[PDB]
């Protein structure tokens, strides 16, 4: 569940922790995760948190209840990625087509004891299973309110039908709309193709993509996307065992806005080599470049090594170093488009990074203890300073440590938590959960954030689980109503499903 730069959240954990509104509020608990509300990535802003579903990029994400789990990947191993991912990687993993027919619905409400702050009420089902020998669907989607405090609303749906070709072969058709009001209003509508295959000498993944935007104004604007995406994984045994994978990516993005020669267009092209290599039983060394060409930027090296080496059983190390960039948007790039006001810039170059970490876990009888250092140095970070003018900021660092401990204290108790400081040219977040399964049914977490001049903040929560078919947890956050963000609240789920 924790490693060195990366980390994992399962249904078993949100389902225990339901978010008010989207999952920043549980993926910011993960070490070297702040929101500043969107997510960064070991201190490195926003624009370089990658945000992928089930691999596929997007620019509440996922109803949380439909999600199966959420992967965190942060600096050097997340290079791969390309832009928007200098600082890492969050990867959404979906619920997916079965051999047996699957329903869920959840509500959610969430209500502030302040009147002040607004309530909240989410809502959202997913249901999946076979049509045909060869055919599967899973469709989920979702309806929040969110009241204004002295509101807002959001709906999406997305479906999928899956194809089994061959016993070695699946495609996905997907396709779906989020919606958006309160005016601000906004649609976005996805298409997608999967061609998942399993091949003698190793796999294959080809994916199209299609991405439609629309943004209403108290003047419109439209955003579109094209992707294609190629990946082989082709073990070898040659010299040392390992896995080579080998992956393309070409992406057009299009711009219609005419608060500003309205249209404006960029084309992205991509290689990139990983090899992970076996040296020996408990030596793992992964070298990998990537080759990003940008229409605007030219072009962009992104080498990177990792590596891991085991200590006996109970311990591990490991270490990377990475290259890794930002390119700019065309809002950034093109000096017609005023945003207020702000001016783009055709002479802005890339951000880029080295990032560096170093890492040691320990893992023994349900015990579990990492600590990690991270530093990254990086130029070029893209930053607004009348007129004013996007501008490349000059360098910088930033240095930290992500913990990770997890202590039994008891068959059915256990302590957790999460430790993120750093600092940039002091703070730190910690995260702590202190879990009882009571019974097989009952199960009770008091939680902990602790900011550091530092200050504190604590939830309770308890859930009881009746059957396959339904569910029910409640909670106080903000317990001691600790303010001068959100004060004290209560929230209550229940989920039914027929699985
Ligand atoms: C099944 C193909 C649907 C394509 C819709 C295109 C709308 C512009």
């Amino acid at each position: 569940k924790q490693a060195p730069g990366v980390s994992i959240i399962t249904a078993e954990d949100i389902r225990k922790r339901p978010p008010v509104n989207d999952l920043s509020e549980i993926i910011r608990t993960m070490p070297g995760v702040n929101l500043t509300r969107q997510i960064d990535i070991r201190g490195m802003g926003p624009e370089n948190t990658l945000i992928l579903v089930d691999g596929k990029p997007v620019s509440n994400w996922v109803p949380p209840e439909e999600v199966e789990r959420i992967e965190v990947l942060r600096g050097p191993a997340a290079a791969r990625y390309g832009s928007g991912a200098a600082g890492g990687v969050v990867n959404i993993i979906t619920k997916r087509p079965t051999d047996r027919l699957r329903g869920s619905m959840t509500v959610f409400t969430n209500i502030p004891e302040s009147s002040k702050d607004g309530a909240t009420r989410r809502a959202n089902f997913s249901l999946s299973g076979p049509l045909t020998e060869a055919l599967s669907f899973r469709a989920y989607g979702s309806a929040n309110k969110t009241d204004s405090d002295d509101g807002v609303r959001n709906r999406d749906l997305s479906g999928m039908l899956s194809w089994q070709v061959t016993p070695d072969q699946v495609v996905d058709f997907e396709a779906g709309f989020s919606r958006q009001g309160n005016t601000n209003r906004m649609y976005r509508e996805n298409y997608a193709i999967t061609h998942n295959g399993t091949w003698s000498f190793g796999t294959s993944r080809f994916v199209a993509q299609y991405d439609s935007t629309r943004n209403n104004r108290l003047s419109a604007s439209k955003l579109e996307n094209y992707r294609l995406s190629g990946e082989l994984n082709l073990p070898l045994h040659a010299l040392f065992e390992q896995v080579l994978t080998v992956g393309a990516e070409w992406n057009k993005e299009t711009l219609n806005d005419p608060s500003s020669s309205p249209k404006s267009k960029a084309e992205i092209r991509a290689l990139y080599v990983e090899d992970n290599i076996e040296l020996r039983p408990g030596t793992m060394l992964t070298p990998g470049l990537r080759l990003d060409d940008h229409s605007d930027f030219g072009l962009n090296w992104s080498p990177s090594l990792n590596a891991s080496q085991t200590l006996g059983e109970y311990f591990t190390v490991k270490a990377g170093i990475a290259r890794a960039f930002k390119a700019p948007n065309l809002y950034q790039s093109n000096p017609n488009y005023l945003l207020y006001y702000l001016v783009g810039n055709e002479n802005l170059d890339a951000e880029t990074s080295v990032n560096k970490e170093l890492g040691i876990e320990f893992r023994r009888d349900g015990w579990v203890a990492g600590l990690t250092y991270f530093r990254n140095d990086y130029k070029n970070k893209i930053v607004a300073p009348n007129i004013l003018q996007w501008s490349n900021a000059k360098k910088a660092v930033v240095e930290g440590l992500e913990g990770n401990l997890l202590v039994p204290l008891h068959e059915d108790l256990s302590w957790s938590t999460n430790l993120t400081y750093m600092l940039q040219s002091p703070e730190y977040t910690l995260n702590s959960t202190l879990d009882w399964q009571a019974s097989e049914r009952l199960s009770t977490q008091l939680t902990s954030t602790i900011y550091g001049g530092t200050y504190g903040i604590w939830g309770v929560s308890a859930g009881y689980t009746f059957s396959e078919n339904l569910s029910v947890r409640g909670g106080v956050s903000n317990l001691f109503d600790k303010r001068l963000e959100p004060g004290r609240a209560y929230y209550v789920s229940m989920t039914t499903s027929f699985l």
